């Protein structure tokens, strides 16, 4: 296989947005936590409070340049399932994926040695004209 | 269907009074960090009426456009739209529905403010002493 | 006149350098200065006895975008001749300039709505391939 | 001779990583991508290999120049992943707050070293697809 | 006239505060500033292009007790009006004031014999629940 | 809802103590009297269920305002010896020099945690007379 | 039993001073000793140079406030017996005892987490105006 | 019998100049700390003669009044106190035999130094630019 | 007139002293302050309301020597006063006088080619065994 | 009584050593060479023992005056290789940059130690020749 | 044969405009810290003619003199020599061949750089407002 | 035996020079080398890079005083033959020896509280008037 990169158009102005949040080992202050806007998606997420994230949903964190990294997933097929029938941009989501972050967004992941504590995903709903944003597309 | 079009960079022109957008978010991390944004390049001060309110003639959304990028988008009232392209130095840029966009140190604030809006404001802000000669060169 | 800018270029690694140290009214005790590279010279610039950069500059912050800023100056006649007698890039110096900040640098002078406390000037040497990078 | 940039390219997604890490009288920086860890012998240390020279290159950036002795460049370009990319003379360059940080310290470096991170759960499976 | 209390009260939890560092005369390096937050405001405090907080207030320093110390102030016409419409408490800024030091902060002031080097403003923000400290 | 005093009451000399200590980007408090040592689940953190925010609150004074989540509360609320003491939503005064601290910091915390502090040797007399 | 406090009222001024001294685990600079006058005495102490303090009187100090410490004391009968004797005001002195100290006097106790490494009591004598001034009391 | 009484902050009065008791300790730990207690405020400077000295006309003595404050009391000849009460702002302060309290953080200092005072003296400080203004107001 | 040599001498250890911090034009933001140890005093030089050391002093920094120099000082008249009387030494002070830098200060005033961007004065407290010191 | 100077020839090529090492609120001062190692008793500390006092003593130079208890000068006197140097009251003369490091602090000393310095390989042929 | 004599420290006097010498290492070590020596008081600055340059009229030379100390060795030719003996204040110290000792830390820094020396100038520095009072006294 | 200084006068200007490079345990930034001119050499020196310094050369640093450091010697025959027909003041060398530094020179040295990480010998040649100034001895 190969990992596929998940592209910026997959956020879509004014829809929800799924997410990800990212925590690493020896981080101090909260903001230190690196949290990524994932996905949009027409309603918010919801996994069978049974499930862990964990068990569906894989991340690393690697470098890829002098002040650049790359998050790698693996997405369990139950997950991707759901996020390709919640997804606004048309089933963006495979298996094995990747995402680059810009130099501001990667300083805390450098600095930890792209060592993981803890992540997550989580809904973050709209402002007051999203319905009017996502509706004025040219 | 109406567009959402950008209010670009050359709407500021160096020498002529600021008007500056300023926002606050409601669980913003980092403190004396604000998000102060220079809007649009004015030939006199803006000055709205003093009953009515900045809410009623100008809202603003901010949105993410990617994973690291962040736009403030936002609906003009027509009466602000017409004192707003009457004062612009740049011939009439503003129109009743546009974004801004963030650079990539805002945009990681207002994601980690999770984009939540507490309230934002337009302030005029004068010329240093080279302003006058600056403008007329 | 017209304001010219002084560009990245008159800074050229392996050189002392002139920088412009400046304080911005407002702000926090926390806050750094902000602390600009601004050429690059054959030696130190070494002022009159008694005088200040203050002296023969005269210096204006004015918003050039969105996030984005200019400083633009005003340089006296004999720090003119002064500095273009330093300079390595070849005479780069006009009475009327300004010089482009990055986002980065303007966040700082946004946040004071341009407004300078004061402004000093530092010199800064080299490490030890200086003159070995300059002359490869 | 020229100093040439240590391009990103020689940093590769997977595969483990020597971090440069500099105290400015702190950032890192991930520095080139190695098959197999980095260890010079017991009785001498970096700075015998490795002079590091911090210069600013515009009116905010700023770079690391640095020259790297041949026991060293032989060494790390045979644990190099990317093929051969260290060189003699060198540079690389620091982003906006790196950069900051480096005028705020008048380019004075305190001290540098470098480090092996080892890699993922999901390195070995990156790389090797 | 008479010189009014600029009371703790327009200190208001959960707001942007606007603050008075000291410096005084004599001392040690090490001696930090004093450091009063004054007005708790809407919104940073912007003084005019080229202006400093020294152009609108004249302070003076008095004992009040044994260790204690209040600061004197006149406050010019027009910073009147600008912090009067940005005070949180509402309009508490007269022309001629003075507010009171505790044991604490007056003991810098009582080992300099009250006499002031310098003073600026500065503006301090807010951390992450302070607009639902202020609400409630 | 308003954020209410965790007042010295609280603090009940002969039991063990919870520290809160911070440092501004250094002060000891005493927080909590309880009855058995806190320790977190394995792999959270403090930051997890507590946001501290410093504000001035006068000329020279200071507070420190805080969240607590419901299940730091909950168990915070179980160990405690005096009944109930916190709530979600709280503040508590810091001294004179503390303050001057705080200000001198811009209010800023870099980090801060909850120490567990044993007793002395008079501790379990002292408490149960 | 009970603990009971040892008030302000025992010091009597103009006449000398027992004090005592505490040193805490981890204290670097002297001026970290934590000093407190503890009786006023008609003349100065002098222990069996035999007998230890700590067999006599034990100290432990404990938090009463978020930046307040309280002092609590075991004394032996024989060096009660000893301080009732010397002490200006009328028998203060009790087995079990406590006395509360204000916020600047709890500054190092607090930071060395209450933990002690040395106590003593020193005798402190008087300035030239002391008979004068425990003469004067109305 | 007479009393030792308190010479309280009231006859401190703000824009007139200031009488400063300047005491320094044996062995007080901590540096760059004084003991600055401003003592009266005065119509006109204090100026004794110059052949005679403060100790033949003033007498201090530091003594704990508890577990943690510290008085200074002190013993002031008839000439002083006529002198001192003629230049005090507030009327008629001062007495043969007084005290006044140390803070808290001050005590601390004085108990310290083991109560053990060096030397001591009275300064004139004078008044800042609004004195004039905040006295006759 | 001429200008006389303020020695050494004048610092006697247990006494507080006075103290000469000095900026020089140049150099960088790590440069600690030029510290020079001025006068041993009775007690803390106290200026009057509103005034600073620049008020009543003039320096001049010259060179002595391959590495050495010294600096130059005219004393107004009260000040001039004031200094013979706290001095600890018998009255040191003179109107036009110099002191001698060691061939560690002069490195920073040198590199600065002399020039200073300001001064101000401090003053310094003894430590436990200071009063000790000075009677033994 | 007087201070009197600890003079450099306190110091004895090839035998064991008491660094003094002082905090400003960092110097390392070779103080006396020493027969065998100091260590003070279990439940004391220096501080009981030492007071250190640093003072100008011109217009540049500092000194460390210090007074010393009965029982640690009876300790190093018998420790010392040198000849009874110690007494109860002295004072040591910083260098050139020791003391503009001093003057930088205000003379404000942090904290103070004595730390045992073990010899060289030619340590005991150097002393014994 | 000729001699290598020393330029010492009285032709430096307070209140005259100072020729300062001015070298740079190849390698040096440690950042900020130049080599400025000011090397001779003169009565007017020096002015080289525009064409030639100075290493035409002066070479230096820098060696060790022993375990810790090092000395400036230079050649002045015979032009340079007039001029500047002219211009000195002090009354004809230059020889044709001639040496200033550095001290301990320039020794240090000379040493580290292994006496590798990359370039070096003469620039004149005036005086203070003091400066006339001072050398007419 | 004893310890025989290895005197200033034993650099003779204008003459390469030999030098001793120290690096102590602990030292981080190369500024912090102590480097020693040892002796002037009419030759740079040549060891067989067959032996090692180690074997022909050790070395010792001791305190001297508050802010002084000596370095003591010992040297091997043959090296000891070798430096005697290279140095230019006339056979200095002897078996064991020392020298002293100044102040300014010990610094780092009593930093590394006397600990010696690596030591070297250096050929360091000379300038453009070198052989004039041997040449111009009075
Ligand atoms: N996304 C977004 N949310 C905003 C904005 N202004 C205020 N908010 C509030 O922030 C929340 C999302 O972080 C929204 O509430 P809701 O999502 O709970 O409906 C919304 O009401 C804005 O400009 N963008
Ligand atoms: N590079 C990387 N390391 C991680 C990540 N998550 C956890 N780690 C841990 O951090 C370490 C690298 O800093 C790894 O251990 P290892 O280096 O002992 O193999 C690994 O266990 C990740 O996403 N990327
Ligand atoms: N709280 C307190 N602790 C003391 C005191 N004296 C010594 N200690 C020690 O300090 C520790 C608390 O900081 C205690 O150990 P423990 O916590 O392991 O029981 C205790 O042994 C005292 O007076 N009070
Ligand atoms: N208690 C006290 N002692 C003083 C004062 N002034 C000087 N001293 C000296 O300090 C000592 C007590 O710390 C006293 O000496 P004595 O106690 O050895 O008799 C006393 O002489 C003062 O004001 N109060
Ligand atoms: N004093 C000294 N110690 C050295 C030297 N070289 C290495 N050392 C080591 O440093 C230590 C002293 O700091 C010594 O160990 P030791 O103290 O355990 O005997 C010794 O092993 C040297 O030249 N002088
Ligand atoms: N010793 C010395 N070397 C110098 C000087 N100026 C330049 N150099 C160069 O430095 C080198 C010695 O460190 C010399 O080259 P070389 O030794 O390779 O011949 C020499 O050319 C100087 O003034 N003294
Ligand atoms: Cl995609
Ligand atoms: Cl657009
Ligand atoms: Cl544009
Ligand atoms: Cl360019
Ligand atoms: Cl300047
Ligand atoms: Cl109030
Ligand atoms: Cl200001
Ligand atoms: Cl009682
Ligand atoms: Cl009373
Ligand atoms: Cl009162
Ligand atoms: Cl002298
Ligand atoms: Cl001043
Ligand atoms: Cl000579
Ligand atoms: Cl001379
Ligand atoms: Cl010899």
């Amino acid at each position: 296989h190969s990992y596929v990169e998940l592209k910026d158009k997959v956020i879509v102005p004014g829809w929800p947005t799924l997410m990800l949040e990212i925590d690493f080992v020896g981080g101090t202050s909260r903001n230190q936590f690196l949290n990524i806007p994932f996905l949009s998606v027409k309603e918010p997420l919801q996994l069978p409070r049974e499930k862990k994230l964990t068990d569906y949903f894989t991340i690393d964190v690697e470098p890829a340049g002098h002040s650049l990294v790359n998050i790698y997933f693996q997405i369990d097929d139950f997950l991707l399932l759901t996020l390709n029938s919640l997804s606004v941009y048309k089933d963006p989501i495979r298996k094995y994926m990747f995402l680059r972050l810009n130099k501001e967004q990667s300083k805390w992941a450098i600095n930890a040695a792209f060592n993981v504590f803890s992540y997550r995903l989580r809904n973050i709903g709209v402002g007051p004209l999203g319905p009017d944003i996502r509706s004025s597309g040219p």
